[PDB]
């Protein structure tokens, strides 16, 4: 992990950087802010390209389309909580999803985004921007703290709150066992795996195939290619702690541990797997204010 660039936020006494995600345009970063704000910056230079308002409370994340056309935020404690973006020509919302705290698209053809409100999830057409589905049985929650329902590779599965769905049935197939609080598990992208907090499950049989204990309270982000899965611990200001693990994504045996010695508040790669972006607070959480950088690393 090779340092090549850093930025912080343009002007700013305080910089704001809460979430970042590489843009479909090369050479671009697109971050959130803690005042609701989207920002393109050059990620070499550290040049502030555009700025747009999108929420008047903190940005927790932000998602953008493969093709570039679309992006998804959510906030804090706005309403609506989250939003769609176009961004083909003039930055302008297309659709808002009133208490969904966390959004998503779908994987496979990127038409749906699903949605998570608490324990619940939403599905969404993005074209029309109708609800068509709501996954939840109050018999079958977990009641994670850090509930995310995403999709898998096909968009033919949901995980929500450790519930696995078939979404053409909407019938729940398999409730995992808890042994956390905080996480509810993603999908591998090799489409047979899913990994909740430190177990990792066969698909097909439900079988545990291992356990990685340097994976508790981590939020886990795949490379584009699959080969690499980076992960950040939760804190018991920040959502993470100061360090970052790679694991091989086939066998989950562990390449790196990096202490970068400041709270994370998120990562992510470019689609060529080049370049690490990962948002350091220089501040504690007991500051008057955030104080994040932007750290790009190359890895290979
Ligand atoms: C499974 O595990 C997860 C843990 C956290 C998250 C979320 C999330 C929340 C968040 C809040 C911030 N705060 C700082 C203090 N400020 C006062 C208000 C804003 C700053 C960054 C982030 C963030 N970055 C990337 C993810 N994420 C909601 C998405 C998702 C999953």
């Amino acid at each position: 992990f090779r340092p090549i660039s850093v930025f912080r936020e343009a002007n700013e006494d305080e910089s704001g950087f809460t979430c970042c995600a590489f843009s479909a345009r090369e050479r671009f970063l697109m971050l959130g802010t803690c005042t609701g704000q989207l920002k393109l910056y050059n990620v070499f230079s550290g040049q502030e390209e555009a700025s747009y308002n999108c929420h008047n409370s903190a940005i927790t994340h932000l998602e953008p389309s493969r093709d570039g056309s679309l992006l998804l935020t959510s906030a804090t404690w706005s309403q609506p909580l989250s939003a769609l973006w176009g961004m083909k020509s003039v930055f302008d919302m297309k659709h808002s999803f009133t208490e969904d705290h966390y959004v998503e698209f779908s994987k496979h053809s990127q038409d749906r985004v699903i949605g998570t409100k608490g324990d619940i999830a939403h599905i969404y057409d993005i074209q029309t921007g109708n609800k068509l589905l709501t996954l939840f049985n109050p018999d079958l929650a977990n009641n994670y703290k850090r509930n995310c329902a995403t999709f898998n590779p096909t968009d033919d599965l949901v995980l929500n709150d450790g519930v696995l769905w078939d979404v053409r049935s909407a019938l729940a197939i398999h409730k995992f066992d808890k042994f956390n609080m905080n996480i509810s598990g993603v999908f591998h992208p090799n489409g047979l795996e899913v990994i909740i907090n430190t177990e990792i499950w066969d698909l097909r049989t439900f079988h545990l195939l291992h356990t990685v204990p340097a994976l508790d309270q981590c939020r886990v982000v795949f490379n584009h290619t699959g080969t690499v899965m980076y992960g950040a611990m939760l804190q018991a200001k920040s959502p993470f702690g100061s360090s970052f693990r790679t694991f091989n994504a086939t066998d989950y045996k562990p390449i790196a541990t990096i202490d970068v010695k400041r709270n994370i508040f998120d990562l992510c790669t470019d689609t060529k797997d080049c370049y690490l972006a990962v948002i350091e607070n220089q501040g504690s959480m007991d500051a008057l204010n955030m104080d994040t950088v932007c750290r790009l690393y190359e890895v290979g």
